[PDB]
């Protein structure tokens, strides 16, 4: 079993919500986000928000299985802020629906500024 491509962008979109703080955002990601993690998701957003880079804009292609069933991705972001879009592998787990990892989860996390 495979996620659709819509299922992780819509999951992908619920991640970039400004509006909601990533202490809500929880059953997102696996094992979901401590009071650390999540404060600093809130800012990097934040600042995102405030500089006008939001909404991000996300096109998945080559879904391939994991191990241990999880599944892997290749989401292209976009944005006013990005000339060209910015493509990253991350692999996704399943429990529940489907979630970021928690590898993928801090790397993509770590990647986005500062």
């Amino acid at each position: 079993d495979v996620p659709t491509a819509a299922q992780l962008t819509s999951l992908l979109n619920s991640l970039a919500d400004p509006n909601v703080s990533f202490a809500n955002k929880g059953s997102l990601v696996e094992g979901g986000i401590g009071g650390t993690e999540a404060r600093i998701a809130d800012h990097k957003l934040k600042k995102a928000a405030e500089h006008g880079d939001l909404p991000l804009s996300f096109s998945v292609t080559n879904i391939q299985p994991a191990a241990a069933g999880s599944a892997t991705a290749d989401v292209s972001v976009s944005g006013p802020k990005l000339s060209s879009p910015v493509t990253r592998n991350v692999t996704f787990v399943n429990q529940g629906g489907w979630m970021l990892s928690r590898a993928s989860a801090m790397e993509l996390l770590q990647a986005a500024g500062n």
